[PDB]
């Protein structure tokens, strides 16, 4: 019975495969049929290819070895190289053409989903070429979701030796029989059937799926569409920036690129971007998720005013100094929303350019206390609960994973009012005390938050709200503004607090906002509707912020 | 008697003064003189112009305003503006011009250096122009050297109003008599006169400097070149990567653009890169300074093993895939210099350019045990002494401050013999029990050092000198190999034990190599020669490195 999955590379988890290539380029060239494949392999064990998968020589000093293997084989074959003939430029190509296989790393997640050890298992070689930085990035995003790579040039073996299979199977802790192995070269597959391990010769990805389906008894085509990458908290690399004697901030810090700063809500932390922080990374972005001021490893002080606006982007500015970042993208969502809004209108100079999800930027009414305009709806009602200090603390802190399960819910899961939450003397009143777990979430991703919370509990998130009339104070001196940066306003059609509608005015302030709509979205956007968050961010930051 | 120094940022802090432009353009557009200042201050208090500055309005709102100034000018003025007239050209261009004037910072940071509480105070706009972050990246190196930074678009008030000085008292916590105030206008000059406070009108720099030294009573002008900026540790962003069950990996993080990974000595920490820490992330990088395994805050485990090269070069390939780089410069020092040659030669994919200060690349000699190796050269004696689990403990153990003063002194200073180490029993059997302090390090570094080393001890760093058989097998499996990325050797002239000579034939195995050298300088390279370190530093980057 199968417990362990092991895939090749080239033809198998990436495409086009360089071998393809050598075929590709003697038609191409009307040179004698297999001459380049013949050139590549000369000596076989004992030739330059076999001691640059085995890591003796590295890529650029192979290049030479090549060009005369090529020049020795079309003597032999009487026949002659063009005049522009270039090994370097014909492998720069084919290693850039060669792009993940993306339905064969989808069946490899969901084997390892399933309770599988995964493995590549590849001949490859040590890349020193100027261009190596793009096949760096492949492994990258590829060797990650696997257990184990195993490479020829750093094993000093190679396919079909028997020993590098011997030294498989040991990596894996498992007996042949229960190892399923992928590859699209039937010589290096003879060794593992020969070991009594499950091979597959992969030509077509489909018929090499449906044949590991088989076999796994897993369902691997056809399946529904996959959520992007989430986040491991204890694989992540956690930043820790004092922005004033008693304040400390967290932030989770993955990728290159451009800085995208990402702000969550009430009452989150860092983990509700777990599915946008991978997918940000990948597409070319340093990407770091806060705990934002009150929330998880960050500092909780306990008075209201350190939660007002003006402290609170005042302390995202000396965290972009002590980093020795000039600017970043801010992206919020919630309460970080709003933040995000206040850094465009009071720091342009620090901001890249600005998303928000759900919040819409309204501007303050001087003519109105703020007070005021919340009663005006009754959809607020349960932020006039949040007012008096230690009620909302003690319904919140009293059971936690209750507190989770009851909000972390899609628009089809409420088990919440929210309007009459004063009169009915709480947000829970009417809830159950062991909520049914939302589709959304998993126990263990309500446990983090459960953890999270343990520290300061919600205090210092509570005290977000308590600054009405000194943000509302604040934000009259802006009056006079527009946001003149790139902006991106996305509305969720079911949230029933920060409805679309709400936003409707915001081309009066923001000119040039560029928009984002997610159709059957509540709250809790980036759980709620990750693939479609993901689309949208991506292509605004490459088209907006670089 | 003065305790606090203000500075104006344009004319003052940084050059040319943008008003210094607005009559520049006059002349080469042989417009009316004054036209555009007329314009530029049109309404006064009432203005477009005080509104900005004021924070009412951002600039990208102010243009079209002074447009419309401009033209009202030369309509009253009976003259036309040329066919191409933009304000925004002007400005982008004054702007960009405009840098630090040196010597006035310098100045600065000598009265701070002395006790003095310095400030910035600015008329300045809210930048939202799409090229926003020079002006950006302008204050944040500038910000960094003094204790406040007062923005009038910020506080809502403007110099010359008297508040904005009232204001600033109260930010200094000091009487007016205590103040040096530095302006290049001489209206916003007289407010802090009326107060009492010490005034310089600024013309040119040297008369302004010769006023305020013959005010202050410290030496300003003609002083000694100052040492690079350096580092505060509780001023830094930490960050943490576990790379394996039982081992977290330390590091100290500042700037964007490429990832620098800085690799310290024995028996070092991330703070031996303190002088090229700032340098470097002002140059444009990205920089990363390790804690390297068996230091300060990053994990020591015991066991000698967990130190050879091979493991060290796989937990640092881990420490770039969980932080989602594909890539790092690595620059080495001592045992961090042997370990970036080891990146290059296993990992060239991950390595974007190495460098390596004072520690020579030499290809293991598969004919001889590196134990016989080591006995042949008398000034590797001391590494026999480090070989024997315990001993070398004790002694460096015994007494941290002393260990630290004995050890970090220049080439000028040295108290330490080494070779006949082991027959003399130790590194300080011949060295005083209280060292002087070094003229390279104060008492405070010294104590930073004496703190990290109090967590682990010296067995995890002695580690390090402890695989010597178990690298040169993992070295013998690279002896076909070239080092083919951009590589550059530093070579310090009076290093003892790591001489220049010993990196003689580097250009056997890395033909490419580019070199520096370092004349006068010891073992502890970073910190006894700064300035030529972060110039040969930056010079490769910038050219090699992106
Ligand atoms: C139908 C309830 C789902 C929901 N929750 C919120 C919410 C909850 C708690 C805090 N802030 C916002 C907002 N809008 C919503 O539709
Ligand atoms: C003259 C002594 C200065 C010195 N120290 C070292 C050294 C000390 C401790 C550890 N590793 C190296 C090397 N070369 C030197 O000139």
């Amino acid at each position: 019975t199968l417990r362990a999955a092991v895939f090749d590379l080239d033809g198998v988890l990436a495409l086009p495969a360089v071998f393809g290539v050598l075929g590709r380029t003697e038609e191409a060239l009307a040179l004698p049929r297999g001459l380049l494949n013949d050139a590549f392999q000369k000596g076989g064990p004992e030739g330059a290819t076999t001691r640059l998968m085995k890591g003796e020589i590295t890529l650029s000093q192979w290049i030479p070895l090549m060009e005369e293997n090529c020049r020795k084989c079309s003597e032999t074959a009487k026949v002659c190289l063009p005049k522009n003939f270039s090994i370097k430029e014909i492998f720069d190509k084919a290693i850039s053409a060669r792009k993940i296989n993306r339905p064969m790393l989808q069946a490899a997640l969901m084997l390892r989903k399933k309770g599988f050890t995964t493995a590549i298992l590849t001949n490859t070689w040590l890349d020193d070429r100027a261009e190596r930085d793009g096949l760096a990035q492949l492994m990258c995003e590829l060797k990650m979701h696997f257990d184990f790579l195993i490479e020829s040039c750093q094993v000093g073996m190679v396919k079909p030796e028997p020993q590098i299979y011997k030294f498989l199977l040991d990596t894996l802790k498992a007996s042949p029989s229960e190892v399923v192995f992928l590859d699209d070269i039937g010589a290096n597959l003879k060794p593992a059937r020969d070991l009594g391990m499950v091979t597959i010769l992969v030509q077509d990805t489909d018929t090499a799926l449906k044949e590991l389906e088989k076999v796994t008894g897993i369902q691997l085509l056809n399946t529904p569409a996959p959520l992007p990458t989430s986040c491991n908290p204890s694989d992540m690399s956690h930043g820790y920036v004092t922005v004033k004697p008693r304040v400390r901030l967290h932030f989770v810090e993955l990728g290159s690129g451009p800085a995208v700063c990402l702000c969550h809500g009430f009452p989150e932390s860092w983990y509700s971007w777990r599915y946008q922080i991978p997918a940000l990374a990948q597409a070319g972005y340093r990407v770091l998720a806060m705990d934002m001021k009150g929330y998880g490893e960050s500092s909780a002080p306990p008075e209201i005013e350190e939660y007002c606006m003006e402290v609170l982007c005042k302390e995202m500015v000396t965290f972009l100094d002590k980093l020795g970042l000039s600017q970043a993208v801010f992206i919020g969502h919630d309460w970080g929303g709003m933040l995000v809004w206040y850094m465009a209108l009071f720091y342009p100079e620090r901001v890249r350019a600005v998303a928000s999800l759900n919040t819409p930027f309204i501007p303050a009414n001087p003519n109105m206390s703020p007070l005021e305009s919340i009663k005006a709806n009754p959809v607020f009602d349960y932020q006039l609960y949040f007012q008096e200090p230690g009620v909302a603390e003690a319904e919140l802190e009293q059971n936690l994973s209750r507190t989770f399960k009851s909000l972390f819910r899609a628009s089809d899961e409420s088990v919440l009012s929210m309007h009459k939450v004063c009169e009915a003397g709480g947000l829970f009143v009417n809830s159950p005390e062991e909520p049914s777990l939302s589709r959304m979430v998993t126990e263990e991703e309500i446990q983090f938050y459960v953890q999270q919370f343990k520290k300061s509990g919600f205090r210092g998130p509570l005290n977000w709200y308590r600054n009405m009339e000194r943000n509302w104070k604040w934000a009259c001196k802006s009056l006079g503004r527009k946001i003149l940066i790139p902006a991106l306003m996305v509305t969720a059609e079911k949230d029933f607090v920060l409805v679309p509608q709400m936003s409707q005015h915001m081309e009066d302030w923001i000119p040039h906002l560029k928009r984002g709509h997610i159709e059957d979205c509540g709250h809790w956007t980036q759980m709620d509707k990750p693939t479609e968050v993901n689309q949208i961010l991506i292509k605004w930051l490459d088209s907006d912020a670089r």
